[PDB]
């Protein structure tokens, strides 16, 4: 198993935000050797992992706690879980949905500025009227 | 002309954050009129409307003011503008791509609870009930 500097450097997250991820109930509690020292197992690591991923995604604290939380009540709770992960999805895809349509109309932008503002050398309002 | 109330309708974005916008050069500057209060025309508002779904999408505020100022220096920056919004672009494309990784990854454990784990359990309920 790993010390949380060897479970830091493996999940890319610093040891302080696993210690916040442990207080707060993002990650299960993790278990601490006779020194009183974290060790960190292969299931932790997930969790770690899994908690870094779905927040750069944009997965609120309060979700994937709830998450846990259900996870840890055992098999009662897999319909819950079930749904909970259903809604997630259903805004995650919604705030993809949103950025792509600005990533087309920044690529509507930019083959404006490909195909016609540069060769003409106009602004667009210029280049509109002609 | 609009005044900042109706631009913030028609645009879906706060009075504050309009004057905001021009304050730090995210949008031109808008015109005064005799009263000095501003006077709104179509092109500021298409550019209210561009920096609120840029901004919505991560695009940063020291990106766009560049732009803006590319813009404003005028015709000479039109090539210097199209490489800002492609290294831009990119960059959207992909944080896109990280949460799209996510979504699989919501998909899949979201197919273990329906295709596997819940029917488990339902199967167990069924022969517990046609065994008693
Ligand atoms: C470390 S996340 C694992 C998610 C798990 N609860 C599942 O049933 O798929
Ligand atoms: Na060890």
């Amino acid at each position: 198993s790993l010390n949380i500097k060897e479970a830091s450097e493996k999940s890319g997250v610093s040891a302080d935000t696993i210690r916040y991820y442990e207080r707060i109930g993002l990650i299960p509690p993790i278990h601490r050797n006779e020194s009183g020292v974290r060790k960190f197992g292969a299931e932790d690591l997930r969790w770690i992992l899994f908690t870094r991923q779905m927040r750069r995604a944009g997965l609120s604290i309060e979700a994937l706690i709830d998450y846990l939380a259900l996870f840890r009540e055992g098999e009662h709770t897999l319909e819950a879980r079930a749904e909970l992960l259903k809604k997630q999805r259903i805004e995650l895809k919604n705030r993809i949905d949103v950025m792509q349509e600005a990533l087309d109309r920044l690529d509507f932008k930019i083959d404006n500025y490909d195909t016609h503002l540069i060769p003409a050398q106009e602004e667009l309002k210029d280049f509109n009227v002609e």
